[PDB]
């Protein structure tokens, strides 16, 4: 699972 | 699994 | 911010 | 943050 | 932050 | 897992 | 910050 | 397991 | 900063 | 495990 | 800072 | 385990 | 610092 | 085990 | 700076 | 095990 | 500084 | 095991 907070 | 904060 | 792999 | 893996 | 292992 | 905090 | 391998 | 803090 | 290894 | 903080 | 290897 | 605090 | 190996 | 504060 | 190897 | 304090 | 090698 | 303090 991924998860990118900018 | 990946969590980036950027 | 919160990932919660079970 | 918070990564956590069960 | 925080990264748990389990 | 990974977790980056940048 | 915290990283905890069990 | 993976934890960087820049 | 604090890294525990069971 | 690997923990770096810059 | 803090390193425990059990 | 490898823990480095710059 | 502290460094503990058990 | 590798415990660096530089 | 402490390191103790048990 | 190694630790080093600069 | 302390290093005890039990 | 080795503790160096520069
Ligand atoms: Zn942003
Ligand atoms: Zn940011
Ligand atoms: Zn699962
Ligand atoms: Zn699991
Ligand atoms: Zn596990
Ligand atoms: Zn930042
Ligand atoms: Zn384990
Ligand atoms: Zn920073
Ligand atoms: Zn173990
Ligand atoms: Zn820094
Ligand atoms: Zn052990
Ligand atoms: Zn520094
Ligand atoms: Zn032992
Ligand atoms: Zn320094
Ligand atoms: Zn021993
Ligand atoms: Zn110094
Ligand atoms: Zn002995
Ligand atoms: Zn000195």
């Amino acid at each position: 699972n991924n998860q990118q907070n900018y």
